[PDB]
Formats: structure tokens, sequence, C-alpha cells
């Protein structure tokens, strides 16, 4: 069918605009982590009571584990650009080929499709893991506040919600592509089966 082609094609593009943000976003990220960890190394140093020091000790460790996560984050996210890159391809030429020259580029582009939505999952948790801990940070820091004040505390609290935000930005996006990834089998699966 005429739009069929147009759909799978605008899904194509919506993806590759898609997975363009995803990766600025964990560039943002990574920039952002290794920007506040400094701070939080030196309130972990500084603190005395060791109620906010084993706390501080617990974010720190976290957030170090969370560099190696968000390294292989965008790792991952590289990857899947390069899936793209052979999918846009591997595309053009069914194409081109109009459903003629046998199955195995056929075939090609339905491994990269499913190995494109695997890099995904592994992403998705990869993030997922990232904003769980995130999360249960904002309860530690919560939790030693209480009546205090804590000045310096507050602060930290601040950053962590405000990389929250962003954390659940990157999952929402994440959620999208594979979506998107879905309608794209969905799409092609007919195409191929019709013309
Ligand atoms: C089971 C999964 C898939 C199947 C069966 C499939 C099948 C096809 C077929 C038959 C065509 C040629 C249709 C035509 O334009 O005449 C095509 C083109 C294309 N596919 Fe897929 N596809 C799949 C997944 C994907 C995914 C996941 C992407 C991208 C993330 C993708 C991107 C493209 C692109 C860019 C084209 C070229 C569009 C154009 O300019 O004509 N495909 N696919
Ligand atoms: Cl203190
Ligand atoms: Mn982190
Ligand atoms: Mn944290």
């Amino acid at each position: 069918s005429p739009e069929l082609r147009q759909e799978h094609q605008q899904l194509a593009q919506e993806f590759q605009q898609l997975l363009q943000e995803i990766q600025q976003l964990g560039r943002e990220l990574l920039k952002g982590e290794l920007q506040g960890i400094k701070q939080l190394r030196e309130a972990s140093e500084k603190a005395r009571n060791p109620e906010k020091k084993s706390v501080l000790q617990k974010i720190l460790e976290d957030e170090e584990k969370h560099i190696e996560l968000l390294e292989t984050l965008q790792q991952t996210g590289q990857e899947a650009q390069q899936l793209l890159q052979e999918l846009q391809q591997t595309g053009q030429e069914l194409w081109q080929l109009g459903g003629s020259g046998g199955p195995e580029l056929r075939q090609k582009h339905q491994q990269l499709a499913q190995k494109i939505q695997q890099l995904l999952q592994k992403h998705q948790q990869l993030g997922a893991k990232i904003l769980e801990d995130e999360e249960k940070h904002i309860e530690l820091l919560e939790t030693i506040l209480g009546g205090s004040g804590g000045d310096e505390l507050r602060e930290l609290l601040k950053g962590e919600l405000q990389g929250i935000k962003q954390y659940r930005e990157l999952q929402q996006l994440g959620q999208k592509a594979q979506q998107l990834v879905q309608k794209l089998q969905q799409t092609g699966q007919k195409l191929w089966q019709l013309g």
C-alpha cells in the first residue's frame, strides 16, 4: 500500500530524530554526574555526624558506579545508532529491489531490527537502575534532614531532584523509542507480505 511505505519511512525518520535526542540527553547526564560528584565527594569527606556520613558515602558509592553505567549507556546508544545506519542502507535497497532478489537482505533488515530492540532494552534497564538508585537517594537525604535544617544537604537534595527530572525524561524517550521500533516491525512485516 502507498501510505504503508510512507508510514514506515515516517516512523524511521522519527526514530532517527529520537535516538539523536536520547544520545544528547545521555551526554548531558554524564556531564551532569561528573560536575556534581565533586560537590558530593567534598560533602562526604567533610561530614562529622556518623548518620550523615554513612548516607553520603552510600550515595557517593552509587554515583561512582553510575559513571560506569552512564558510559555503558552511551556506548549502547552509539551501537544502536550504527545499527540504524545499517537499517537505513538495507531499507533503501529493499525499496530499490521491490521484493526481488531473494530473502537474505530482508532477513538482515529483520535481524538488525530485532538487535536494535535488544539494545534499546539494555539501554532502558541501565537508565532504570540509575533512576531507581537516584530516587532511593532522595529518601536517604530526607531522612537525615529532619529538624536540623542542613543547608548543604538541601543543596544536594535539590541537585539530585534536577537529575531525576532528566533521568525520567531519558526513560520516557526510551519507552517512545521501543514503541516506534514495534511500529516499524508492524508496518515492515505488512510491506514484506504484500508487495
Ligand atoms: C520486522 C521488522 C522490519 C521489516 C519486516 C521491515 C521491512 C522493510 C521493507 C519491506 C522495506 C522496503 C519497503 C519500501 O520502502 O518499499 C523497508 C524499508 C525501510 N525500513 Fe524497514 N523493516 C523492519 C524494521 C525496520 C526498523 C526497525 C527500521 C528503523 C529503525 C527500519 C527502517 C527502514 C527504512 C529507513 C527503510 C527505507 C525507507 C525508504 O526510504 O524507502 N525498518 N523495511
Ligand atoms: Cl556534620
Ligand atoms: Mn548517578
Ligand atoms: Mn543520587
